[PDB]
Formats: structure tokens, sequence, C-alpha cells
């Protein structure tokens, strides 16, 4: 009983991206203790800095930090949450 390992993994250079999300979802994006978002941060391995108080805007800005491939991956997750929590295809 054995298993391989392999490698092929590295990073370099970090960029900042500005992504807006629906405050009506962000609140749910965080999760219970910020685990819902953590999974997204760990899933895409990207950083997501969400403001404590959106203030009075409809969308809450989220400061992303990390690779570009990670920023997008994370975004997909975010948008997903919103999408998954946007509306159903006519209550069957």
């Amino acid at each position: 009983g054995s298993s391989g390992s392999s490698g092929h993994q590295q990073q370099r250079s970090v960029m900042t991206e500005e992504y807006k999300v629906p405050d009506g979802m962000v609140g749910f994006i965080i999760g219970r203790g910020g685990e819902q978002i953590s999974r997204i941060q760990q899933e895409s391995g990207c950083k997501i800095q969400i403001a404590p108080d959106s203030g009075g805007l409809p969308e809450r800005s989220c400061m992303l930090t990390g690779t570009p491939e990670s920023v997008q991956s994370a975004k997909r997750l975010l948008d997903q949450i919103v999408e998954k929590g946007r509306s159903g295809p006519s209550s069957g």
C-alpha cells in the first residue's frame, strides 16, 4: 500500500483586485464565524478582505490579494454564492 506525491506548485507576484458583492449575500458569504468565506479563501487560495461596514452602499467591496488565477477562482465562488442565492427557477 503506497501512494505518489508529485509536485508542480509555486507562486510569485501578488496583485490587488476590487470585487463588489451584494450586501444581501456578503453577510451570508462570511458564514458562521467566517467559515463560509474561509472555504472560498482556501478553495481558491486567494485572500479576501471584506469591510466590516459596507457603510451605505448596495454592494460590499472585497479586497482580494494573491495570484490572478486565484482571484478569479475565488470570484467564481463568490458570484456563485450570490447566484445560488439570487433566485430560483420558478418555485417548482
